[PDB]
């Protein structure tokens, strides 16, 4: 059912596994994510960016998720505002029925990040909603700042900057994350931690995109082994979007290429869903949330 | 608001205009149809085939439409089961919250078509739901059968076969509809009538699809003049699906062609929605439902 984000991530935190947090922008993405969680017996963090909310309308974002939760009532599901940029955005999401919100104030200095995060926390906690915040920028996180930040804000989960970035082009050179920094943040905060920009661009997904004529020149994701190490170091929420988009659109491109007369939307989007679903299933197994319901 | 199908079509019947009945299979199609109705101040007949229902799940089909109706509460909206094939399918749609159902038993002899239609009508009317049925096969409708069929079944609207067929390949030669037969059916039945297979494949939609590298293989739709003539003859519900699909997928193909690196779903489907929306807006104006709310 639909639950406070902390309910899912406190369990992941105590038991030492990661829960993928999967972005969606429409029905097909959402359906594939839920079918993956059903088939792997995994809790689900469903998240929507501000741009996805603008695209769907917040009433449809929440409404579709509530329908899906009722279709799969045995699955723990949190609905999360990804990278909220203002207090007002977070409050709108709380009012609309989100059960988790992120405020990203990491571009501010410590004191202003802490003040704004604390304001969001007060509002969200009064409504029974969990909160995520972010600290560090690609300076990386200062673990002693993280300790104080968490204690004074009462934020439920923290995204510490340790070297990732969003999108398909994460590293110009070799992938590198600061796992010593991660472990220190974890030791000092003892709360669930969040990894942003955690897509891997799996080889089979890349191959499908390229086979269909797509271009991923220069792309580099987070290696599977880095994701596993991140979870071993205390990451409990793993933000995943790019992988889902590439797998989905690879299949759309393939259908377009192989039949110029095909215009039934279902013929494009059923194989697209299947590819997205399979990415999510494999990721749930990798992060350790499979068979946790 | 969400209303019985007869609420919309009795008005169109008495005032002599046509209401497009627009198919959807997902959020993007539905959103574009609604935005068109809002922009043209037109009532909305939203319909879902059995295949679309299998694809979305009937809970999501109804749920998304209810969200959209609450977003645009001033628009009359009916939610219609298109080409229901069994009593049980029609009953499932009634129970899930459809406000109109079609039973297609036109492949049966008159007596069996009447028997099955009457059984659906009894069930649907007991639930406050309107019913569509079909008579004739591409042998065309017998107007005296239509008269008796409507009188005995109490069906709310009738699809009389006058020469259309579904899909892009309607006429292996010159377009032709039996308007004399249409007028006789209308005179004898005095109820709202339905035109199936009513896509036009407009020149600009064909051009967009071909520019995007698609192939329509000699497809020909119902000319705009024939649609207008059919409304003048008493057609009040105009089933439209192919035109929407072609316009939508043309834009998906175009994005895929022009940027091989693009995999943001919204970048494919925002222009696709726009193209679908414009087809619907133009069709509402053509059929006479614009500025009728
Ligand atoms: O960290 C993430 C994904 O990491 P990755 O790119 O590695 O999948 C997410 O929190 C966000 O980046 C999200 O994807 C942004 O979505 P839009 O603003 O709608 O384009
Ligand atoms: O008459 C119609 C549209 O005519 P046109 O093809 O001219 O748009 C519709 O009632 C049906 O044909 C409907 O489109 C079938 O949908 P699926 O079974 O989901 O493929
Ligand atoms: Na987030
Ligand atoms: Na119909
Ligand atoms: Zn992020
Ligand atoms: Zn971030
Ligand atoms: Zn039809
Ligand atoms: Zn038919």
């Amino acid at each position: 059912m639909l639950v406070k984000g902390n309910e899912i991530l406190l369990k992941a935190h105590k038991e030492g596994y990661g829960v993928g947090a999967f972005n969606f922008v429409n029905f097909e993405m959402l359906n594939a994510i839920f079918e993956a969680g059903n088939e792997e017996n995994s809790p689900l963090f469903i998240q929507a960016s501000e741009g996805a909310i603008k695209y769907m309308g917040i009433d449809m974002a929440v409404g579709m998720v509530k329908i899906m939760c009722e279709r799969y009532p045995h699955i723990p599901v949190a609905l999360h505002l990804d990278h909220g940029t203002t207090f007002e955005s977070c409050e709108k999401a709380v009012k609309a029925g989100f059960t988790s919100v992120m405020i990203d104030a990491s571009h501010h200095a410590f004191e202003e990040n802490l003040e704004l995060t604390s304001k969001v926390v007060k509002m969200a906690h009064n409504a029974g909603v969990s909160v995520e915040a972010e600290l560090g920028r690609l300076v990386l996180v200062n673990p002693k700042e993280a300790e104080q930040f968490v204690k004074e804000s009462q934020v439920d989960y923290l995204a510490p900057a340790i070297g990732t970035s969003q999108g398909a082009f994460k590293f110009k050179g070799e992938p590198k994350l600061d796992f010593e920094r991660l472990q220190e943040v974890k030791r000092l905060t003892n709360i669930p931690l969040v990894l942003h920009g955690a897509s891997a661009i799996p080889d089979n997904v890349r191959k499908s995109y390229l086979d269909a004529g797509g271009d991923l020149k220069g792309s580099k994701g987070v290696p599977f082994e880095f994701l596993q190490e991140s979870v071993k170091g205390g990451i409990n929420k793993v933000n995943t979007d790019t992988d889902l988009r590439i797998a989905f659109i690879a299949e759309v491109r393939k259908v377009a290429n192989e039949d110029k007369s095909q215009f039934d939307l279902r013929k494009f989007f059923s194989p697209a869903q299947l590819a997205l679903k399979n990415v999510v299933k494999e990721r749930m197994k990798l992060l350790g949330s499979a068979n946790k319901i």
